[PDB]
């Protein structure tokens, strides 16, 4: 018989995924995360297995994929995705629980930007890696490791690019992703979905929102902001595309940058990155590589 799912024992329910159910399992005595899909969710499971098996994808700031497998319990078939387990869970959970130091904030932001720069970068060669855009970047889709660094997860909605032809591996549907984090051009449907660079630029807007969530939690002299999602002050908890479009596209609002962020160099650098991710024109936004470079210089200094 098989040698992956057969040997894993589910221990604790972690929660529901966009598709499937997430569990903490034990494999060869180690904790692993297991996402289980039903037979009717095969397309979602297969596509996420396909993205995670991309050549040369592995990176310290991308969730470590172990295997895809099937498990027949005697009544129905389960479709499994097994990955590394991170006890802290999501960056969203971590930021709700804790405040971070200046060093802590920089570690979280630089590791997120390093993972995004790796996802976005094409690596040439026989064992080359295509450029990939996430399409659903948010604090609930980033995990925090024991060492206080992040890894990007939930790659199931990603798209991959073939650079020689400037084509995308799937026929992308409009407005996939979490509405709160959708870029202005995604919200108003002006995005050119035949242009792969458009998807990278939309991910940068969302990373800007995540950086704002982290910076609120940076405590200096015991001073910090409470945890909030971006746009908590302007839209309902589960907002519609129309609610988001009216705020982001028509009123042209972005999350507020508190005055106290001007009194600290690390917070000034973070606030400037946010503004340069939030431009309505995707072509004016910073690239993930440029952000990684700015933050590497900040972690050093």
């Amino acid at each position: 018989g098989g040698t992956i799912a057969r040997t894993i024992v589910l221990q604790e329910s972690i929660g529901k995924g966009r598709f499937g159910e997430v569990w903490r399992g034990k494999w060869r005595g180690e904790e692993v995360a297991v996402k289980i899909f039903s037979s009717r969710e095969e397309r979602s499971w297969f596509r996420e297995a396909e993205i995670y098996q991309t050549v040369m994808l592995r990176h310290e700031n991308i969730l470590g994929f172990i295997a895809a497998d099937n498990k027949d319990n005697g009544t129905w078939t389960q479709l499994w995705l097994v990955s590394d387990y991170h006890e802290h869970g999501s960056l969203f959970d971590y930021l709700n629980r804790y405040t971070v130091t200046v060093e802590g904030m920089i570690k979280l932001a630089l590791s997120t930007a390093s993972g995004l720069a790796h996802l976005h970068m094409e690596i040439v060669g026989t064992q080359g890696k295509p450029a990939i855009a996430h399409r659903d970047l948010k604090s609930k889709n980033i995990l925090v490791k024991k060492n206080g660094t992040c890894c990007i997860a939930d790659l199931g909605l990603a798209v991959r690019h073939d650079s020689a032809t400037d084509t995308i591996d799937i026929a992308p549907n409009h407005r996939v992703g979490t509405k709160r984090y959708m870029a202005p051009e995604v919200l108003d449907d002006s995005i050119n979905m035949k242009h792969f660079e458009s998807f990278k630029r939309a991910d940068i807007y969302a990373m800007g929102l995540v950086f704002w969530e982290i910076a609120r939690r940076c405590s200096i002299g015991g001073i910090h902001e409470d945890y909030q999602l971006p746009y908590y002050d302007l839209v309902p908890s589960d907002p519609s595309v129309e609610e988001m479009r009216k705020v982001v596209c028509e009123q042209k609002l972005r999350p507020n940058i508190p005055n106290r962020w001007q009194s600290c160099e690390a917070l000034r650098v973070m606030a400037k990155i946010m503004r340069e991710c939030w431009y309505a024109n995707g072509a004016a936004r910073l690239t993930a590589l440029r952000i990684k470079k700015t933050l590497s210089q900040l972690s050093q200094q």
